[PDB]
């Protein structure tokens, strides 16, 4: 292309043009303001017209990332504010957007979202444009691996509520539930696509790749191989460079491969019909959270091909990521009812046999047995589903997040409480969305959820290091991430943290928060009693939190609250160590 710039303005209009750069710009600067940035976008909007009306003009003929990244250094009070991206500033290109990746702030811990009804329909009437510009800006900054295509598609979600709700009558309780159910799917779109590119990051593309054709073949199991081949290959490279900061080309080739799909939808899938009866946006999100094809009557056996075959040994030599990926493949579409971490796990015991097995003196009887090696890895994920929702289903969400955080803050003491709260308290979530669900599709649904949540544990630990075992787990392997975590215990290395007075101290101001607000507050203490009495077994905690709970529930109907709180607060607290011992 003559001038990039211009191609990607044409193809993809002046709006999402507009609102993909802005949000570009959002995740790289997240605490400049919002002024700032929309003259930014002005000005690189303006100049790709200035490209479109003639291609040979001054500096139109440069890269998409030459011109962003030196937009990027013209920023006021960027060395101030971002001594890391002004480092970057002076390199040359592709070292320059390569510095600028690394410098992305995976978490700034900005005010949360509060939704404010009557000013932002105050704002959504006055300019409708600049209001949606001040979404893409806030979700962006909170989210710097955000895909800029699914965060306009929520931008237009987030639209449709202001239209339905801010004329009607209760400005309130027609927002509230739905702003808060929007932003419950921001944080798992955010979650799902912060996987991909921490796969990329710490495991690399064919991580990406492998997770995909496992992913791919179980939503569509009537799909060839040669047309999931192709679709992984395209799905990874637009992953890839949402990733990287090229949301211009990402967007691009999202729309040509939603576009794809939906012109050889016949023989892909039966349930891309919906998806494909919709406009651009609505569309791409719909396949990429399509249901599950029904399974095919004529799925072929595969003990004749990967397990009896007398020359695997010879076909696996000749190209072992092609027959490995074969095999990837025809074993996910008949698994729906696995994980996909449990498939890439299965395909790493396929593939260690094979290494073992094609070493050995007679080939064909060791690896003769190498489906029934799936059984034990089959059954262990199964059966701590099985144990983890009889208990969410017993106790309630709130206990169930309170036997969570117990559970990693004894495998991790040394974490923060507000992280091992909010990971404890994600954890409890998967209870939530997947023991409800039949019991066919618990096991896809919780190690699936489980890797967004260990995933973000993981993120948090990048920012913060303190645990090498979390390390280990964290950065070893994608497939086994799951059962290292599950295989940790309370290490005796860990010093017992000393007794504050202060770290268990409520007061009356618990009392007027929401549910939501107090429970953290139980849940920080929670976790606080486990830092400083490590072998108090799980029963004795609740006991003790219990005792909390009562307390705090006591106090708030006293008459004179903070009395009740000074007065029965250190009596509790004396004796909770104790019951503890
Ligand atoms: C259905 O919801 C859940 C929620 C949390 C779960 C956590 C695990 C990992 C187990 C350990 C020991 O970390 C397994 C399965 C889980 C199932
Ligand atoms: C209120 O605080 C808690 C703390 C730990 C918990 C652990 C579990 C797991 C198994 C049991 C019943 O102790 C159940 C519920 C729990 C409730
Ligand atoms: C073609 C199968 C490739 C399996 C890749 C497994 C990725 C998990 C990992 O070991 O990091």
């Amino acid at each position: 292309h003559k001038s990039e710039i211009a191609h990607r303005f044409n193809d993809l209009g002046e709006k999402h043009f507009k609102g993909l750069v802005l949000v570009a710009f959002s995740q790289y600067l997240q605490q400049c303001p919002f002024e700032d940035h929309v003259k930014l976008v002005n000005e690189v909007t303006e100049f790709a017209k200035k490209c479109a009306a003639d291609e040979s003009a001054e500096n139109c003929d440069k890269s998409l990332h030459t011109l962003f990244g030196d937009k990027l250094c013209t920023v006021a009070t960027l060395r101030a504010t971002y001594g890391e991206l002004a480092d970057c500033c002076e390199k040359q290109e592709p070292e320059r957007n390569e510095c600028f990746l690394t410098h992305k702030d995976d978490h700034p811990n900005l005010p949360k979202l509060k939704p404010e009804p009557d000013a932002q329909c105050a704002a959504f009437q006055e300019d409708p444009d600049k209001f949606l510009g001040k979404y893409l800006y806030e979700v962006a900054r909170r989210h710097p691996y955000f895909y800029g295509p699914e965060l306009l598609f929520h931008a237009e979600e987030y639209k449709a509520d202001f239209t339905e709700c801010c004329p009607a009558d209760d400005k309130l309780a027609c927002l509230i539930p739905k702003l808060d159910a929007l932003k419950e799917r921001i944080l798992l779109s955010s979650a799902k696509e912060r996987l991909k590119c921490s796969s990329f990051q710490n495991f690399g593309e064919r991580a990406v790749k492998a997770w995909s054709v496992a992913r791919l073949s179980q939503k569509f199991p009537k799909a060839d191989f040669a047309e999931v081949s192709k679709i992984v290959t395209d799905l990874t490279k637009v992953h890839k460079e949402c990733c990287h900061g090229d949301l211009l080309e990402c967007a691009d080739d999202r729309a040509d491969l939603a576009k794809y799909i939906c012109e050889h939808q016949d023989s892909i899938s039966g349930k891309l019909k919906a998806c494909c009866d919709k406009p651009l946006l609505q569309k791409s999100h719909c396949i990429a959270e399509v249901k599950e094809d029904d399974l095919p009557s004529d799925l072929p056996a595969l003990a004749a091909d990967f397990a009896e075959d007398k020359e695997i040994c010879k076909h696996y030599k000749d190209a072992k990521d092609v027959f490995l990926g074969t095999f990837l493949y025809e074993y996910s579409r008949r698994h729906p009812d696995y994980s996909v971490s449990l498939l890439l796990r299965i395909a790493k015991t396929y593939e260690a046999t094979l290494e073992k097995c094609c070493a050995e003196a007679d080939p064909p009887a060791c690896y003769r047995t190498v489906f029934d090696q799936f059984t034990p890895l089959v059954e262990e994920p199964k059966s701590l589903v099985k144990k983890n929702c009889d208990l969410f289903e017993e106790v309630g969400e709130y206990d169930f997040q309170n036997a969570l955080i117990v559970r990693y803050t004894k495998k991790a003491p040394q974490v923060s409480t507000p992280t091992l709260v909010e990971i404890g308290r994600t954890l409890g979530k998967v209870g939530s969305r997947c023991c409800k669900l039949p019991e066919s599709e618990r096991l896809p649904c919780s190690e699936n959820h489980l890797a967004l949540a260990l995933n973000r544990l993981c993120v948090l630990h990048e920012k913060t290091p303190v645990s090498e075992k979390i390390t280990k787990c964290c950065t070893d392997s994608l497939a086994e991430r799951r059962p290292c975590f599950s295989a940790l215990e309370l290490d005796e290395g860990y010093v017992p943290k000393e007794f504050k007075a202060e770290t268990f101290t409520f007061h009356a101001d618990i009392c007027t928060l929401p549910e939501d607000e107090k429970q953290i507050k139980k849940q920080s203490a929670l976790a606080e009693l486990v830092k400083h009495k490590p072998k108090a077994t799980k029963e004795q905690l609740k006991t003790v939190l219990g005792n909390f709970s009562a307390f705090v529930a006591k106090c708030c109907g006293r008459e004179d609250k903070e009395a009740c709180f000074a007065e029965e607060g250190p009596k509790l607290v004396a004796s909770s160590q104790l019951a503890l011992a």
